[PDB]
Formats: structure tokens, C-alpha cells, sequence
């Protein structure tokens, strides 16, 4: 009759709700700790006097390894940086006369502040002095050898630590299971290697879906992403990060790129000076997220009554 | 009981099905913050020349993450080596060289001290140590701000966001205009709530807070860009939202936001370093959000939730 | 019979709503919080090395992130090489052992990457054969952990921590420092799990010892250490009720977490117009801290949405009561 058609819905009803999609599991929070060392030397040279070395602690701008690192792949230098007065930069002015620029910072982007004096940066231009960093305005042009394009085979390293807030259960992305593989030497992969956590820039550049070549020349942004799903229903294994490079860049404008300047102060025969750097590289995002849950009275108590209740 | 008891559970149950949106599944984001900042600050002190300070010389750090400082205000020791000198008056002052617990103090440690005690010639006399000499002398903060060029500086925040498990991302540059608008627009809390350029004035004055006594001192600001959206709309209504906070409701003068670094050079084979002392505001960008779309089992759980509870009224009304 | 089911089902359905009300806390509406944490260092590190002249450590020398973050280190140990040129030296014996010459060319090796070799092979130690690459060139890094730390005197530094959270959604912030601001006892507390509960964090030999970590070992080449803040406090009560809770984890199982924390830092000079290099090998205790809680407020619709959760034990207790 009509109780007995019911009574076939609500077990039906209530299978889905509560007997599959979980409530019987106290879903809780975690804790992430992860470390990232890199792997490699790019010694590309340049078109001029020797070549130049490039080891982890240039590179590697946050020295201390931050979750968020920008790993060098091309730059542009301006060195011997002193105070001074000097040609200003064409963006600004191109004055052909004492006349052409006034004293004072201008009202716009500018290099610093000018004296006033239409004096010759060559290049067939005229402009007006300024005072600032001015032995030589930094001029902007990005190379197009992709000059520090031996990241592409630079390595990884994510050991990330997990250790939940209330479960007190210890987990870390290297499992362990095979003893660092017995002789080390993996690569991670999507298929062949999950577990293994080397992965190499090439490979987390390309799965992120944009191309190394276009990331080597200008900036980047890249978003790795380990997610942590225990179920403490089974044995305290089972449970595995899962990573996933997420690109971020998708069609967008192109690629914008990712560029910074930094600077390396250094001092002489009484003066200060300084070597500017404009830096393009690529930015690994690592954000750890984990859902864990374990068997308990209260949500099973909770799901026992919603099920009759939503009757 | 059962016309009245149905009318009044359609309602309740509407209630918590239509407003409280139980047949949406919300969902997280994972979101990106690069910001870039323009501007120079010159600070010619009087009697010497003057002196520029470019965005690669006063943003901590270089890199530019989401919790930044943009330095306003510094005092620097130049020439530090260490040495024999003597130490700091608020260490303890001289009467006789009969030592000064000759070792690392207790108390205030600076460098080690060797016994014998010089004159400090600040009318007093502190005792020798070993350390970086001389000693910084961080007494008098400088008024007004050396880098009160910082008001008027802009900070460009570009962040973009993305949704799990839908396949969706977005960033707050909305792309909707080109250059010569979208490279004019600067932001205002009604006027351009869209534009993503912010200037640190205006940011600093929007959390309730004074630029002129936050520059000197320095202080804490943060900025929350929240994406409050829903995925049964279209995407294009999906936009953040931009408040900034003055942290901890700036206590009442608050000691500001202070650190000192150092830069290290050699000079004729011996290690240098010159001490600053950075008063700066620190920016802290979090964002978060949460968005949904509509999904069959959600809204099989709140038909479940809501048919339960019009049976529960029936039974109280059957007392 | 169908009056004493009905009592019975009554009785049982107030009495599970209330205990599930007294254990649920579901009447409360929690919301999430802004963070913002600013940690102040406090401490001297005099270090002894063979030489007429020790060397001390600012704080503006060991905090490696200068302006402060979430997470920090506090290096306790480092080995120093001092003025790398970038020039044509010997590598070191780990990448390779040459004989005769076995430069195989530069190309910067297949494994080793120590610079670009020149073809040539030349060495400093008793293995004299080493092959001759183009690098950072006063010597190859020597690295041996020094036994007795060199900033083992980072036990007794303090970690002023200030913590200033807020909950956007009730429009009520709180801080670490707790009330009765200022007044007497400036600067003379420590925190303690149990004697002083109450005040920010010190003694990062301390602090790391409530994680069960062995200081003394991780002042050499020790790593991560963890600080957690969880305020927990309810609205419904007085605001002065709610204050922070400080746990400390170690995130280790002593499986490879031994080797601990270390980080290669540069400092670059120039001297007669030639780029040199100091380089650092920094063993450092890394410092995380994580801030989370939950307000929750009275309300009126969380009082209405536990209203309808609590026709869970109304929803079925007739239909079942028919059914045996
Ligand atoms: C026991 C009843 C009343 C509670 C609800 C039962 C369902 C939801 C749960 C509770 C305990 C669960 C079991 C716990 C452990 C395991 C071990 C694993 O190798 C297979 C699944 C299995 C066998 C689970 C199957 C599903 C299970 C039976
Ligand atoms: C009659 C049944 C199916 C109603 C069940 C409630 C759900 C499915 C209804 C209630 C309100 C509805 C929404 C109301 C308004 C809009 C905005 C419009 O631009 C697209 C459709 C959309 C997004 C509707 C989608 C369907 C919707 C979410
Ligand atoms: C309205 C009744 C019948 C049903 C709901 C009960 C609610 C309103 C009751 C149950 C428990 C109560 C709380 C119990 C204890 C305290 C601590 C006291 O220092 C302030 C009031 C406060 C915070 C009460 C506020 C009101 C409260 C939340």
C-alpha cells in the first residue's frame, strides 16, 4: 500500500544521502609542512667575456625555500649602478633644448629628479639630465636565446609533511614503501611514476598545459597542487597525495609573463654602487589541501536520526 | 492540523530551501596574487645630495608575495665592522674600569665585552665589546617620514582565481576594456570598484588609518579580495570585492611595523655591512571566496530535509 | 499501548535533542577569521672559530626572511666559503676522479654539475687527479657538519610573537597580547604550557623542546618546527573569554626528517672590479605558523536551521512507531 511504497523509497532515498555520500565520517582538518630543494646548474655563458655559472643559490630567489619560489630562467643585467647625473632614459624625454624638460621630479614615471639640461644619451637622441641610478638607464629588451634555458631539465624535490589536527596521524609525501626507490634515479609522471616526487620543471611546465619555451624567455606562474583524501576505514596506508599542475593561464591575454628586479648593492673606492637585475622567471604556487575522516558515534548517531527524520 | 500544519511548513522549508541555498554545493578556490609597484621616492637629507629609492630598493622582498613591505621610513649605520668599541649608554655607564661582567651580558647583549671600559663620549661611559661597531643609535625616528613619496605610490594587484571541480576560472583585471582606460583607471570604494590599481594613500586612509603617522612608525594593512559568486548565473557576474582592513583596529597608536637588514660588502679584505633600520607597511593580500552550481543531489537532499520536517509538524501538532 | 509508545518516543526524542544540542553546538553560527601574526626576535649568537677574533650574530644576520614572515629561520649552524671567483678550479672529488686525463670535454657532465670542465685535470688533495671545471673557484665546498653547533646559543632566544585576528562577520577582532595592556610586569613573563598560558611564545630552546625534538640535536642540522594558534572561542559569552591556544608539532616520524633543514645562501662583493661570492651552507630551524578558529554567534536562523535539524529524532518516531 502506500506505507509499504514508502518504505522502499526512504532506504532507496536515504542510501544515497547518508549510506554513500558519507555523515557517517567525522571530516576534519590538516596541518601541511612542505620543503622544496632544487636540483641543478645552469652554465649557459653569454656572447662576450667568459661564461657565467649559475648554481641553487642564485637561481632560487627565496633562499630559505618558500612554498612560493621563482626559479630564474632568464635576465637582463645593468651593472655599475651609482648615483649620479646622467642621459635620461627616451620613455621620458626627448628634448631638444635646455628647454624641453623643467627641474624636479616629473609628474609622471620618471628616474629621478632633473636638474634641467638637454644633454646627449647618443642613439641619435637628445634628453635631459636627471639624478638617480645614472651611469646608464637600465634599457629593456628580453634576449632571445632564452638565456638560463637549462631549467628545463632542473629537478624538484616536494617532500611535503601532513600531520592532522585532532587524528593524530602522521602522514608525508614520500611514502617509503619501495625505500627511496632502492636506488633512487625516478621522475614523476601522471601515469608511469605518481608517487615519486622528483618532478622535473620541463615535466610540471608542460602538464600545467603552457609551453617552457614561451616560460623560459618571459615569466610564468604555475599552480601545484597536493590534495590529501584519507579515509581511516581501511589500514593507515591508502592514503597518497595526488598533485596536479594547475597552468592558471588557460587563454587569458597571451601569456603576460612574470618579471621582477632585484638588486645587488655593492660598494668601492668610497662609493656605494649597485648591479640591477631584471629577472624573468617562472613561479611554482604549492597549496596543500586534505578532507581525512574517521568513524564516530556522534555523526553516525546524527545520520541514524536525519535519515528516519527526513521521512 | 493538516491545513494549517502545510501551509506553515511550505514556508519554513522555503525559507531554508530558497534563501539559505541548501541546493547549491559550494565549493573552494585556489587563487594567485602578483602585485607590481611604481613609483620613486627621493629623500635628499640636508646637508648632503640627494638620494632615490627605486621599487628594486624599498619592497621586501624582491619577489613580491602576497604579505610585502614597502619601506617609508629608515635609519641607517653605515661603516659597521666588527671591532672593539663601546657599547650603547643603555647598557650601563661607567664610574671605573672595574669591569662590566666581562663576557656576553645577561641582559643586554651586544657583544662581548673584554673588561676594560672606554669613554663613549656622549657625556657618559659605557664598557668595551666585540661586536658591530659602532653601535646603532635608533633614538630618534625621523620626522616627517624620509619616504613620504610612498602616499602616493600604486599598488597594481592582478590576481586570478580559479574553481575546483567546475572548471572555472577568473581574474579580478576584468577584461572588458583596453589600454588608455584600463591604463588610467585608478580604484575608489564606489566610484571604480572594478579597477584593480590601488594607491597606498588610499589604501592605508580606506582601513582607517593616518598615511603621515604610519609612515613614520610603519603599521600593518590588509587587503581581502573576496569572489562571492554563484555559477547559475553567468560567469561575467562573477567579480571580487576589495576591502581593506586596519589589523588588530590599529590598538590605539600601535608601535608600528619595524625590522632591521643589513648589507654586507668588503672592502680592502675586510667584511662591512651597513645597518638599516626599515620602518615600513607591511600588505597583507588573502583571498577567498566560494561559488556553486546547481546539482541534482543537493537539491535530492533538501527536497529529503524539507519533506522530514513537514512530518515533524504533524506530529507536534498531534499533541 | 499507542498513548505509552507516543510518551516513550517523546521522551527519547527531547532527550537525544538534548544531548545533541549540549554536544553539537549547532545553534551557533561559525565563521571564519583574518590572521595577520608579526614575530620580533630577541638574542646575541657569539661565535669561536680557531683565530684571534670571535664573530657575532644580529638578529638582522641569522633571520634569514629579514622582514618577517608565516614561516622563518633561525640558523643555528653554517659553513662558509669564502671569495668564489668564477674561475678555472679542480671539482670536487665526489662528481669524479680522473687519471691521466679523462676531461671527456666540457658540456657540464651527465650527473656532476660542477661548472664546465676544460678537457684538463688537475687537483688539491691527495687525490691529485680531479679534473679541471669552470666555476666558483677558491675551492669546491668542503662541507662537514660542525659537532658543537656554531650558534648553539639560539636556545635562549626569544620569539615574541603578536598575533591580531579578526572576525569580519560579527565585526569584532581580538590579539595574542592579552587584556590589562602594559601596566606592570614589562618584559619579565615566559610562556609555559601550564605555569604561564598567557603570553607570547619565547625561548625557541623551549619551543622546540615542547615538540619532543632534542634542540641539541636539531641546533646542528635540525629543521621544521610548527607553532599552531586555535582561539575556539564562542560569541555568545563575553568577548573576554576568548583567547589563543598555543600547540607545537614537530611533522616528523625520525624516517629522513634526521638530515633536518639546510639552504645554500650568497654573499656577493666586488673588490678591484671583480664579482666575488661568500657562500653559506645555513643548517636552520624552521619556524611554521597557522592561525584558525571559529566564532559563532546566537542568530536567529541558525537558531531556525537547528530547529529543522532537530526533526531528525520528529521526523520518523510516529512512522516507526507503527511499523513494530
Ligand atoms: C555497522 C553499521 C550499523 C554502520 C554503517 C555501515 C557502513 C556505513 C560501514 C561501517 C563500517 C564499514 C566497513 C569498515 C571497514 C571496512 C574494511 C574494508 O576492507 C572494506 C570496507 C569495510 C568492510 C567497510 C564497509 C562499510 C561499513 C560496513
Ligand atoms: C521547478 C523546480 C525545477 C525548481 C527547483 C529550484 C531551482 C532548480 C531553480 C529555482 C531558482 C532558479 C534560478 C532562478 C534564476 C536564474 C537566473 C537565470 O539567468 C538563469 C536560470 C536561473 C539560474 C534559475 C535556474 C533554476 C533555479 C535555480
Ligand atoms: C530560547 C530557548 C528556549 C532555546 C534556545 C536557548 C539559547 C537561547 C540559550 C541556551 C544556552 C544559553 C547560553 C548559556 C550560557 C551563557 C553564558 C552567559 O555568560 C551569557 C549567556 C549565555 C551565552 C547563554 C545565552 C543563551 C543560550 C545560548
Amino acid at each position: 500500500i502506500f506505507r509499504l511504497i514508502q518504505l522502499v523509497v526512504l532506504v532507496y532515498v536515504i542510501g544515497w544521502v547518508f549510506l554513500y555520500e558519507k555523515g557517517y565520517q567525522t571530516s576534519s582538518g590538516l596541518i601541511s609542512s612542505v620543503s622544496v630543494k632544487l636540483k641543478g646548474l645552469a652554465v649557459t655563458q653569454l656572447p662576450g667575456l667568459g661564461p657565467q655559472v649559475w648554481d641553487v643559490a642564485d637561481y632560487v630567489f627565496p633562499a630559505q625555500g618558500d612554498n612560493s619560489f621563482v626559479v630564474m630562467t632568464n635576465f637582463i643585467v645593468t651593472p655599475k649602478q651609482t648615483q649620479g647625473y646622467c642621459a635620461e632614459h627616451p620613455e621620458g624625454g626627448i628634448c631638444k633644448e635646455d628647454s624641453g624638460c623643467t627641474p624636479g621630479k616629473a609628474k609622471r614615471k620618471a628616474q629621478g629628479i632633473r636638474t634641467g639640461k638637454c644633454v646627449a644619451f647618443n642613439d641619435t637622441v637628445k634628453t635631459c639630465e636627471i639624478f638617480g641610478w645614472c651611469p646608464v638607464e637600465v634599457d629593456d629588451d628580453i634576449p632571445r636565446p632564452a638565456l638560463l634555458r637549462e631549467a628545463e631539465n632542473f629537478t624538484l624535490f616536494i617532500k611535503n609533511s601532513i600531520s592532522f589536527p585532532r587524528f593524530k596521524v602522521n602522514r608525508r609525501n614520500l611514502v617509503e614503501e619501495v625505500n627511496a626507490a632502492h636506488m633512487k634515479t625516478c621522475l614523476f609522471h601522471k601515469t608511469l611514476h605518481p608517487l615519486c616526487p622528483v618532478f622535473q620543471l620541463g615535466y610540471v611546465v608542460q602538464e600545467s598545459g603552457q609551453n617552457f619555451s614561451t616560460l623560459a624567455e618571459k615569466g610564468g606562474v604555475v599552480g601545484i597542487t597536493i590534495d590529501w583524501h584519507c579515509d581511516l576505514d581501511w589500514h593507515v596506508r591508502h592514503c597518497r597525495p595526488i598533485y596536479e599542475f594547475h597552468g592558471l593561464y588557460e587563454e587569458k591575454n597571451l601569456s603576460p609573463g612574470f618579471n621582477f628586479r632585484f638588486a645587488r648593492h655593492f660598494v668601492e673606492n668610497g662609493t656605494n654602487y649597485r648591479h640591477l637585475f631584471k629577472v624573468f622567471g617562472i613561479r611554482f604556487d604549492i597549496l596543500v589541501d586534505g578532507k581525512a575522516g574517521k568513524f564516530d558515534i556522534i555523526p553516525t548517531m546524527t545520520t541514524i536520526g536525519s535519515g528516519i527524520g527526513i521521512f
